[PDB]
């Protein structure tokens, strides 16, 4: 094991924006710590909501190194609550064209995902270096650049590309730290789409934290 552990499985947040903070970005800033379960906003305020995770070890994770870190400019508010998962109620979309609610534990796109998996692999807290998967063999670090030129958050200062054999995907690590600059990317370049107009093909890739010493 690694680190302390949470009393409960669901936390709850404030101060966010559904225009740049919402169920797709907490999706992204809070699943590589472990699978999450569902996402509901609440109150029907624009910048109040809840989740809820497969394990309280990943709660535990975003309440000891995530807590007041924000992304977008955003004052931080958030907290842990001791009820037994997301609760039922209306919803309906956001300005951003998501779901006011969502839910994740069906994804296979982890190695947490199912507890056999998460038997033989750790989550830590970051390592100032990221690591990437699932992207096509066709991606280089000038496509990173073009993509980060929509999304208006800052390049990486180093990169690495590996493409696997028989396995048509590639996969590599990228190297940068700060606070605001390092959670602004991570919302909106993980299971990003990219600049094809009709999405004639996939390109979504995961973004994580790895332990590593330089990009190579």
């Amino acid at each position: 094991d690694y680190g302390p552990h949470a009393d409960s499985p669901v936390l709850m947040v404030y101060g966010l924006d559904q225009s740049k903070m919402n169920c797709d970005r907490v999706f992204n800033v809070f699943c590589l710590y472990g699978n999450v379960e569902k996402v509901k906003f609440m109150k029907s305020k624009p910048g109040a909501a809840m989740v809820e995770m497969a394990d309280g070890y990943a709660v535990d994770r975003a309440i000891t190194h995530l807590n007041n870190n924000f992304m977008f400019g955003q004052k931080m508010n958030v907290c842990v609550s001791k009820q037994p998962a997301i609760m039922p109620g209306q919803s309906y979309g956001l300005e951003d064209g998501s779901c006011s609610y969502k839910d994740f534990s069906e994804s296979r796109n982890n190695r947490f995902s199912t507890p056999e998996q998460a038997a033989k692999n750790r989550i830590q807290h970051p390592s100032n270096v990221l690591h990437f998967f699932n992207a096509p063999l066709e991606v280089t670090e000038e496509n990173f650049f073009e993509i980060c030129d929509e999304l208006g958050v800052k390049r990486p200062t180093s990169v690495k590309v590996f493409s696997g054999k028989s396995e048509r995907s590639s996969s590599g690590l990228l190297e940068w730290d700060s606070k605001s600059d390092a959670l602004e990317t991570l919302g909106f370049l993980n299971h990003y789409q990219m600049k094809n107009p009709n999405g004639p093909y996939p390109y979504t890739l995961k973004l994580c934290f790895s332990t590593a010493q330089h990009a190579s």
